[PDB]
């Protein structure tokens, strides 16, 4: 259970200095959304940001020094205006997450099966710990509750990151240092992305 059932409340109950809405639009059909940024789930907005450079993106980050645990909205619950406008102007989503457990894992779910079974053999080709989730899977995110849904089409690919592969990319896991400690395998991470994103959606 969240703190807060949605972002009008998280709005009232915290500081606009502990949280951060961050876009990017550049009228590609891809949107690159990161939902739980900064410290809520740790190097989402470090991968989301470095997409960005190809892609539009959404960030929403929690920006406390401790504590950002309060600021996660599930993406069922995930409302905030900006993010609804950006997920409605696009035609695709690729929905960025974090979740607990030590061992490199990544988990690819969404309602887009063949993009996502797709971008697990292209991970696992290139030496990726990445598994295809299926409807039924917890970590589906296929409700169309889902922010990352409310696109032109409903079709989303879920990038769900163990702590152990996000722990993986960075010189140092912090809020303060990962974006200026990002490493070899951060880069080759987002190649393989970039990889896939300019080939999957033409
Ligand atoms: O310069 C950043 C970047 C890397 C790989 C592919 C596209 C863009």
């Amino acid at each position: 259970e969240d703190v807060y059932q949605n972002f009008e409340e998280l709005k009232n109950n915290e500081d606009p200095s502990d949280y951060g809405v961050v876009t990017k639009e550049t009228g590609s059909p891809v949107l690159v959304l990161a939902i739980h940024g900064g410290g809520i789930e740790g190097g989402t907005s470090e991968v989301a940001r470095e997409l960005s450079k190809e892609y539009s993106m959404y960030l929403f980050e929690g920006l406390k020094s401790a504590g950002n645990s309060v600021l996660h909205i599930t993406s069922t619950h995930f409302d905030e205006p900006r993010a609804l406008k950006m997920t409605g102007n696009h035609e695709y989503v690729i929905s960025l997450h974090g979740y607990a457990e030590e061992d490199q894992q990544i988990e690819v779910g969404g309602t887009d099966r063949v993009r996502a079974a797709d971008l697990v053999e292209k991970l696992q080709h290139a030496g990726f710990p990445a598994v295809l989730l299926n409807m039924d899977h917890p970590h589906a995110g296929v409700s169309p509750n889902n922010i990352a849904n409310k696109s032109k089409t409903g079709l989303s690919i879920q990038i769900e990151m163990s702590t152990g592969f996000r722990k993986s990319l960075f010189g140092i896991f912090s809020l303060k240092s990962r974006a200026v400690t990002q490493n070899e395998r951060f880069y080759e991470f987002t190649e393989v992305m970039f990889r896939f994103l300019k080939n999957s959606y033409l």
